[PDB]
DNA sequence: TCTAGATCTAGA
DNA sequence: TCTAGATCTAGA
C-alpha cells in the first residue's frame, strides 16, 4: 500500500481493499474528486484522468507531476525544527494567502497541511487558507510518497474542474471512480449536487461505463443510489460502495 | 477553566489568565457588567454582587439560583431536534415576546441564546428580542455549566441596575471588575464610558480598588489616564488598574 | 468535528 | 434613527 503525501479529510487508505474489490477494470479511471489521490496512488490503470475542485490542489500536482526534484528541495526545508511553532505557522499562513505564485504556494501547501490542525484544508468566502496551528511533536516529511506521487503522475492529467465536466471526459475505455465529500450522517457540497451526481452515473452506465461510488450509508445514499447494486461496509456509520455496472 | 452558560458578545474567557493576573484579592467582587460571567464563575471570592441593565439575564440568574432543577428540565426539553429549524426558532421568539411569565421567558432566553444568530442578545425599542435563527447543525445544551453556575450563585446577589448603582454598593472588603461595552475601535454612551471611569477614581480614593477591561485606543488611554494600564495582546486589549 | 461569537447591510 | 436578517470565521 501506498501513502498520498497529503493528509485528508474523507481519505480512504482505509477503504482500498474494498473500493479495488469492486472498481471494474479498464485502460483509464477517473477519479472526480481526486483529493489526495489514495485510489490513483494504489491501483495499476495504463492512465488516469483526475479532478478536483481545489485549485490549489490541482496546481500542487502539476508542479509535482512537472518540477519534482525543485518542489521536494524547497519542501524540505520548511520541515525542520525551527519552523514548528505558532509564531512560524502563522507568518508562513498569511504568506501563503498573499502569494500569487504557483510555486510559492504549492510548497507552503504541504507545509500547511502538515503543521496545521489535524490536516484540515479550510478557506474563509476570501478565499483565504484559516486552519489555525497544529502543535506536532514533528510532522513526517512525505518525501518517498512525492517521488511515488510524481512517478504515478507520468501517465495522469490533472484538471481543476467540477465533477460533472471531468465526468464528461469518461469514454468507453474508462472506470469512474467517486468519492464525494460525505453525505449528512453556502459554499459546499450539497445535497442536490449530491443526487445530481447519482444521475450523472445512471446516464454514463447507460452508455456501458461503470461507475462505483463511495459514501457513508444513510438512508439518503440509498436513496441516491438506488439504481446501483450497493455493498455496505461495515465501520459511526458504515461505509457504501454504490457500483452501476453496464 | 468553567464556561458560562449563556454565549455572549464580550465574553472574556479568553482573558481570564490575564483579568485575574491583575485582579485583586478581596472578601466579594462586585461585577456592574456581569454579562455571561466569565470572571464569576472563575474566581473564587467568598462573595459576589453581580449586576447588570439587562433585566431578562438577571431574572434567568435569580431563578438558575433558585429552582436549578425544574430549570435543568424545562429548558432541555428545547434542545432537541425537532426545534431546531427556522419555523419553530420564530414560533418560540414571538412566544418569548408575547409571554410575562418570568419563568417561561427564562427558559426560551436560553433557547433563544444557542440557536439563534451568534448567540446575540438584541432587542427592538419596543423591548421585542429580534434576534434570527442560527441555523446551527446541533446547538450545544450546558447542562454542566448551569449547575455549576447554581452552585457558585449560592454566594451570589443579582440586581438588574445600571452601573453607577452596582458601584455604589461597592465597600471596604469588595474589589470592582468592570466590562462595559467596548468603546468604539438607549445604549452604552462615551459619557457613560467616561462616568464609569470617574466613579472607579472615586472608588479607589476610598480604597477600594476597581480593574476595568475595554479595547485599547486613544480614547480609552484617556478615559482612565489615572489608572496603571497593561496591554494584552483587531485591536489590544487593556486592563485598568485603579489600586489604593 | 465542535464551538463561541469585537459585524455588516438594505431599506413597504 | 432603527429594524431585523445573515447559510460564517477561525481556534482547538
Ligand atoms: N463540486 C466538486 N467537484 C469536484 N471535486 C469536489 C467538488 N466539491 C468538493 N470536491 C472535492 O471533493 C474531495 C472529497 S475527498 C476525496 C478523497 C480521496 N478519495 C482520497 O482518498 O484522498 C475534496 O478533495 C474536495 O476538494
Ligand atoms: N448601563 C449599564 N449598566 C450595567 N450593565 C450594562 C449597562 N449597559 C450595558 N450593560 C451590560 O454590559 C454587559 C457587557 S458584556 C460583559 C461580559 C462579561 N465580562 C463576560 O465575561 O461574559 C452586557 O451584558 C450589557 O447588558
Amino acid at each position: 500500500k501506498n501513502r498520498a503525501f497529503l493528509k485528508w479529510a474523507g481519505g480512504k487508505y482505509p477503504l482500498l481493499d474494498d473500493i479495488k474489490r469492486h472498481l471494474p477494470k479498464g485502460e483509464c479511471l477517473v477519479e472526480p474528486f481526486v483529493g489526495a489521490g489514495s485510489v490513483f496512488l494504489n491501483t495499476d490503470f495504463s492512465r488516469y484522468i483526475l479532478a478536483d475542485i481545489n485549485s490549489d490542489l490541482i496546481s500542487l500536482y502539476n508542479i509535482v507531476k512537472m518540477r519534482t526534484d525543485e518542489y521536494v528541495q524547497a519542501a524540505r526545508e520548511l520541515f525542520v525544527p525551527e519552523t514548528n511553532c505558532a509564531e512560524v505557522y502563522y507568518q508562513f499562513r498569511e504568506e501563503f494567502n498573499k502569494s500569487q505564485d504557483p510555486f510559492r504556494r504549492a510548497v507552503l501547501f504541504l507545509y500547511l497541511n502538515r503543521y496545521g490542525y489535524n490536516g484540515l484544508c479550510r478557506y474563509n468566502l476570501r478565499g483565504e487558507f484559516n486552519v489555525p496551528f497544529g502543535r506536532y511533536k514533528k510532522p513526517y516529511f512525505p518525501e518517498a510518497e512525492l517521488y511515488h506521487f510524481a512517478e504515478k503522475a507520468q501517465n495522469a492529467f490533472f484538471y481543476c474542474e467540477s465533477y460533472a465536466d471531468s465526468m464528461a471526459r469518461a469514454d468507453d475505455s474508462s472506470v469512474v471512480y467517486c468519492d464525494p465529500p460525505y453525505a449528512p450522517l453556502t459554499n459546499s457540497f450539497t445535497l442536490e449536487q449530491q443526487a445530481h451526481l447519482a444521475e450523472i452515473a445512471e446516464g454514463l452506465v447507460e452508455r456501458h461505463i461503470p461507475v462505483l461510488i463511495s459514501n457513508h450509508d444513510t438512508m439518503l445514499t440509498r436513496e441516491w443510489y438506488q439504481r446501483a447494486k450497493l455493498h455496505v461496509v461495515k465501520v459511526k456509520v458504515d461505509e457504501l460502495l454504490a457500483l452501476y455496472k453496464p
